[PDB]
Formats: structure tokens, sequence, C-alpha cells
């Protein structure tokens, strides 16, 4: 009763990734009075992340503050918002990559406080 | 009243995928009667990995049937059961990857119906 290519698709197919930026874009404020462009989300520990903060030192994007590298590349998920969205009405592609990241650090304690970039 | 380094965390903090495979090995009936030991998803559309079948053909891993490799790198997630896990509780490490994808394909039309392996 279950095909070959059925069972396929149930056992090693998850194309639903692509609703993830409408969905965490919307969840998480960056839709509310404006379509946040672009943004990235990373997927690993905060603690992991954290760590960055005393992982390789180099310029921010901007020349501007303290940012750092990350020594192993992590999981992350870029959100662009689509050329044909007009607010109220945001909807974005979802690219998940693996990439190392360049956060922001500052504070005490010194923490992460701006996603810079990310690199390959 | 938000901190700059809350925000950070709600504008890019997704730490929530550690239990995808957990989740989804369920959904998908991949922990009736006994926990999978390893499985892959693949995060891209449907049709794009439909077309691996007419991609580059490839040795399958144990020598029987017709496999393809992808053109390109996909997006994918391994999961795989802990020693500790004993049926019916699968709990499950989830490892995302970017890796090409090889796939068993037969039938008219011609369409997977194995995930064979991956590679870098
Ligand atoms: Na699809």
């Amino acid at each position: 009763k279950e095909s070959r290519a059925k069972k396929f698709q149930r056992q090693h197919m998850d194309s639903s990734s692509s609703t993830y930026c409408n969905q965490m874009m919307r969840r998480r404020n960056m839709t509310q009075g404006r379509c946040k462009p672009v943004n990235t989300f990373v997927h690993e520990p905060l603690v992991d992340v954290q760590n960055v903060c005393f992982q390789e030192k180099v310029t921010c994007k901007n020349g501007q503050g303290n940012c750092y590298k990350s020594n192993s590349s992590m999981h992350i998920t870029d959100c662009r918002l689509t050329n044909g969205s007009r607010y109220p009405n945001c909807a974005y592609r979802t690219s998940p990559k693996e990439r190392h990241i360049i956060v922001a650090c500052e504070g005490s304690p010194y923490v992460p406080v701006h996603f810079d970039a990310s690199v390959e």
C-alpha cells in the first residue's frame, strides 16, 4: 500500500524547513512596523555563541566596536525578504548554511550584542 | 527595557533545532516497534531532489541498482540514535550538514526510492 517513492518521501524528505523564516521573523517581532529586510539566526547552544566573544578578534564590518569570529563554522539560517513583499506582508526566503559567524560583544559580562556577518 | 543581549537572543538565537530528530523520527513513524538507528532528511524542494535522478550516475554503496549524485551540495540532517536509547524512548543527536546526496532511482516516472549516502 505504501509505494517505494512515498516511503522515500516519508523517510528522507523535509522540505517544510522552507517555512522557517516566515514563521520566526514574525514570532520574534522582526515584522512589527516594518519588514526587517535581512536577518540571520544561529542554531547552536547559547553558550557556544557566547564563547565566540573570546575567540578570534577581528574588525567589524563597519570598522566600529569589537567583533569576534567563531573558531568553528556553525549552523545558521539567513532570511531575506522577497522583492515583492510590502509591509504588513512580509515573506522571506529561507537559506540554511554552515558558516563561521562574526559577532560584536560588549558589557560585563562580556556577551554578544550584534550579529556582524558570516564567512566561508 | 530590553537589553542589547536579550535582543540579540531574540533576533539571532534558535538553539531549539537540537530536538528536531527526536520529533521527526517519531512523527514520520521511524520509532514504531523499534528505534531506527540512523536516518537522513533532506531539506530541499522535492523537485530538486527528483532531478538528481538525471544528474551524475555513480555506483550504489553496495554495488546494486542505479544511483545518482547531486550536482550541488544540499541541506540535510543526519539523525543518530544515542547509545543509551532503548525502545520505546528514542533519542537522537541532530547533525545538520551541507553534503552532496546520493539517491537510487527507478520506475516510470523515474524517481528517487532510496537514500544511498552523502558526500563532501
Ligand atoms: Na517541495
